[PDB]
């Protein structure tokens, strides 16, 4: 039952929320975890959603899985390895996945996540291992893989080292910053740990993508691309609620990173309304489609693509477009960004 059966490109996706059960459950036993269940099936129940949760009820998730893979060296690249995989299955022929370096370290982070012990493995040590998984996984399984290291916006004093993990190792295989977490701190995007990593970014031209405007106001988004400057929004749904912003931002010709079921899940979206992204697509935006975490949200990308094609009326024509879109505007190099366009041109027809 397929909604799309054509390649596809996802950019908005994150690595500690597309772990298998099977995987997680794995590392808890191999060193002593204790999780809440023991077959796979009911973990991913668990561990899982399918109402609107409240956010500490959501991030509470977080807690119970995290530290099986966190702090494990190995779980780490795993989890890499077996994310590519789980594309190929979808059918994406590139990927732009994120993850915060320190929500996987155990040593050399203040403080230290997860409630953990200290360490060996750290912030830079992390990425490594994560170049290393998803770049064997791109060899095996072939998916084109970059990756997005995630600023935490209750972290402003770890955003440092994020840009500059970001420049020490990219096309290698980093290409953006991101913001992430709780977009609902109050003043989190202009506090200076960000504002300037963000201007660091600038400067060293590594591209940036923000959550913006999912949970929170039409003002977060606008500190986002007026203060951190970012290129892509990170969901953006509240954009809406400002008519210039929204107006401008379509001028120019700003990518938003859609996840439909994920906003449901999440009350990003209230139930009752005309989703945006179906005034997303009737107004002809620039976005793309995007499962953010499918673990949590127990989904695949083919779910977002049947969402909508069956809720929000969504044709081929549109779902090619997007992917377009997507294409055109991810952080990949101009040589490579056209590239993947004329894969997914050739493919298209
Ligand atoms: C209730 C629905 C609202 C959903 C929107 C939201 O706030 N998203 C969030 N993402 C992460 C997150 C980001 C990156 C990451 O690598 C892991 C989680 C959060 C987190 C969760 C736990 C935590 O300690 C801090 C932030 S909170
Ligand atoms: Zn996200």
């Amino acid at each position: 039952t397929p909604a799309f059966d054509k390649p596809k490109v996802e950019l908005h996706v994150h690595l500690d929320g597309a772990i298998k059960p099977e995987t997680i459950l794995y590392y808890g036993k191999r060193r002593g975890i204790a999780l809440p269940a023991d077959t796979p099936e009911e973990l991913q129940n668990i561990i899982g959603m399918d109402k609107p949760l409240t956010l500490p009820d959501f991030l509470a998730k977080f807690d119970y899985y995290m530290p099986a893979i966190a702090g494990c060296r190995d779980a780490i690249k795993r989890i890499a390895y077996e994310f590519v995989e789980m594309k190929a299955k979808d059918g994406v022929v590139y990927v732009e996945v994120r993850y915060s370096p320190h929500l996987l370290a155990n040593s050399k982070v203040e403080p230290i996540p997860w409630n953990q012990a200290e360490g060996d493995l750290t912030p830079d040590e992390v990425v490594s291992l994560v170049n290393q998984g998803l770049q064997e996984g791109e060899r095996d399984f072939g998916v084109k893989v970059r990756s997005i290291l995630c600023c935490m916006r209750h972290q402003p004093s770890w955003s440092s080292e994020v840009v500059e993990l970001c420049k020490k190792y990219r096309e290698q295989t980093v290409v953006a910053i991101d913001l992430a977490g709780d977009e609902t701190i109050e003043g989190s995007s202009l506090f200076p740990g960000h504002v300037q990593a963000y201007a660091e970014a600038v400067k060293s031209g590594v591209h940036r993508t923000v959550h913006a405007g999912e949970v929170g106001s039409a003002n977060v988004v606008k500190e986002a691309v007026d203060t951190l400057k970012t290129e892509r929004l990170g969901h953006g749904y509240h954009t809406l609620e400002d008519t210039t912003l929204y107006n401008r931002l379509r001028q120019e010709n700003m990518h938003f990173e859609i996840c439909p079921w994920s906003s449901y899940l999440t009350g990003a979206w209230k139930p009752d309304t005309e989703h945006a992204v179906i005034r997303f697509k009737n107004d002809q935006v620039n976005y793309s489609l995007n499962t953010d975490d499918p673990l949590i949200f127990k989904s695949t990308l083919d779910t977002d693509y049947q969402m909508t094609k069956k809720d929000m009326g969504f044709t081929e024509e549109e779902f090619k477009r997007l992917n377009i879109n997507a294409a055109k505007s991810s952080f990949l190099p101009e040589d490579e960004k056209k590239e993947l366009l004329d894969l997914l041109y050739k493919a298209y027809r």
